């Protein structure tokens, strides 16, 4: 689309390759939409939306240096309120962070300690024992009187 | 690629060969390196996990869930270590005639 | 493809903006495989391989 007096090419659809790139080419070179299928790269300086597809290897990468790659539901943060799972490395700290369930009832895990504020239940054979009140510390104590 | 959704995942041995499984690069499976290993080996059809690093590490191997790493267990009262919780602590009488 | 006496539409490949559509469209005017490369949007009405 020429603007001003400069064509800038918006699309280019190599006939050898079949590169592809979509969208206004930035000043390096690539367009916000980039296909190499000489190298199979899906590179999009953007967001994806899309249902469900089929992987199984997944790295979480920081593409700026500076972005925090984790996993989170649509308003979940790290440490919030809101009701989610939040799984992810903390560039600030170096450590993966953990955050499965809401304001009162989560399992929050910040690479140092794994605390839940949460009803931990583990089943046993012979039924389920609480946990809380497994390890209350319940110690079988003596009192002497003189009499 | 960077950032994608989804919500089903198959780990899918292609050839009848390879190993489905989920690694950060560089990570394999038993290996020193720090990083996240979940799959399933071919050869022991047995889901294999293995979360931390050389020396502090979850690993499951398919039969036994052994952590040789800090576990620990929260209560409303507080957080009890594990290893200390279970170290068998047994009060013992010991008994003299005199 | 021409069915009937009307013409429907499989695929549009727009030149302007790149979008490309793929299937024949719905009552919605969306197609079964439907590409936004403005938005880039991977929405497809069906099943991923």
């Amino acid at each position: 689309m020429k603007e001003g007096e400069i064509w800038k090419q918006t699309f280019l659809i190599d006939a050898a390759t079949g590169a592809i790139n979509i969208g206004l080419l930035d000043e390096e070179g690539k367009a916000p939409i980039s296909f190499d299928p000489i190298n199979r790269v899906v590179n999009v300086d953007g967001k994806v939306i899309t249902r469900d597809i089929n992987a199984a290897n997944f790295i979480m990468t920081n593409l700026s240096g500076e972005d925090n790659p984790a996993i989170y539901t649509q308003g979940k943060s790290w440490g919030d309120n809101n009701s989610g799972i939040w799984m992810g490395m903390d560039n600030t700290s170096a450590k993966a962070k953990l955050d499965i369930g809401n304001a009162t009832q989560w399992i929050r895990y910040d690479g140092d300690v794994l605390r839940i504020s949460s009803g931990v239940v583990i089943g046993t054979p012979n039924g389920d024992v609480d946990l809380g009140t497994g390890m209350q510390g319940k110690q079988t104590v003596f009192v002497y009187k003189l009499a």
